[PDB]
């Protein structure tokens, strides 16, 4: 559709794993759009805590290139950029961003939130897909709060060796899960009742209605 | 000497050139500590404005590997910082992370600030060095004040394609001058009073006194 420029440079990252980093996917007026019309309350709670341990709210608007009941009744920004996420023209932008093509495959968009306390520790996505794609739809995140993704160098959840990314408004980030793809995000922590806002976009090999 | 870990691993960004990322370089205290006492009033203002354009502050800690008059009378933090960038360990460090050997270079080390209404246009550096270094010691930089480091995919200065990276305390970005190494630093936007505080490491091959 109109919402996602599909002309955008990538940041290709060969750093500890393969990622790829874009910037200025949305405007930063449709981003706030999107925010103050974001279905938050869609979402669902979900946690585990005891030895990928997390904390999170989570709710799909497509599973296996299928659009979800809470799919409807969308505001009008949101019915854009659940087409404009599904389309063609996107996997064929992000396809050739990542330099794996993703047009045959079982495609889940989920709408994921990160309020005070709400983290992801350090792990390593399933290997049966190609491509998990974080869409950050915060116009304003600060700077101390943490929700911020993590890039770790080994397994050990007592490592501490991190490189951090804030989110930022329209920002991407796309990875495959490889052998070396350790993420993790940090605990949010802000006291400001602040919410951190994604649209996560996972390509899977076989098309199951999981 | 006791400031940088040698042992922090770095990104190697592929992307449109060579690019080199590390994160916790220095603690938040020694970064505070240095930024507290950083010798910002021994800089001199410098600015091209006409068709490289730039404004900013300099004065160098040392050129062509011999300590600057500038460089004494220093605060104990600050001596501590310029042994230990000038010194063997940290050039082992910086070598094994770039790929590029450093050793029996002509290094520059010059302390930068940037203030309200500075920045560095879209350009590539000269191409008779083998490593610049930027080493951001902000405590905290805020969120829309502007001074990122500015990753371009092309040298027009009317292309708008940029990825941005903040100023973190600590935080060390190094690459080598290819023909593809166009950046930038936005412009310093605040009001608030604030100063991009970061210490630059350059490398060159021919040793003279610049
Ligand atoms: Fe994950
Ligand atoms: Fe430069």
């Amino acid at each position: 559709s109109h919402m996602l420029r599909k002309d955008t440079p990538v940041l290709h990252v060969d750093a500890p794993f393969t990622l790829h980093l874009a910037q200025g996917l949305l405007t930063k007026d449709v981003v706030s759009d999107l925010y103050a019309t974001a279905p938050v309350n869609r979402t669902a709670a979900i946690s585990r805590v005891d030895p990928k341990q997390y904390k999170m709210n989570l709710f799909y608007l497509m599973v296996n290139n299928q659009r979800s009941r809470a799919s409807g009744e969308l505001p009008a920004v949101w019915r854009s950029l659940l087409d404009d996420l599904a389309g063609v023209e996107f996997t064929d932008w992000l396809s050739e961003s990542t330099g794996i093509d993703l047009h045959g495959l079982s495609q889940d968009i989920g709408v994921y939130t990160h309020v005070d306390g709400d983290f992801i520790s350090v792990h390593k996505d399933k290997a049966d897909k190609a491509i998990t794609a974080i869409l950050y739809l915060n116009p304003e995140w600060p700077t101390n709060a943490g929700g911020e993704f993590e890039v770790h160098f080994s397994g050990d959840p007592d490592d501490d060796h991190v490189f951090r990314l804030p989110p930022r408004p329209g920002q991407l980030l796309a990875f495959p899960p490889t052998d070396k793809s350790w993420h993790a995000v940090s605990r949010v922590d802000s006291g400001e009742e602040i919410t951190r806002l994604t649209v996560q976009l996972e390509y899977w090999f076989e098309h199951v209605d999981r």
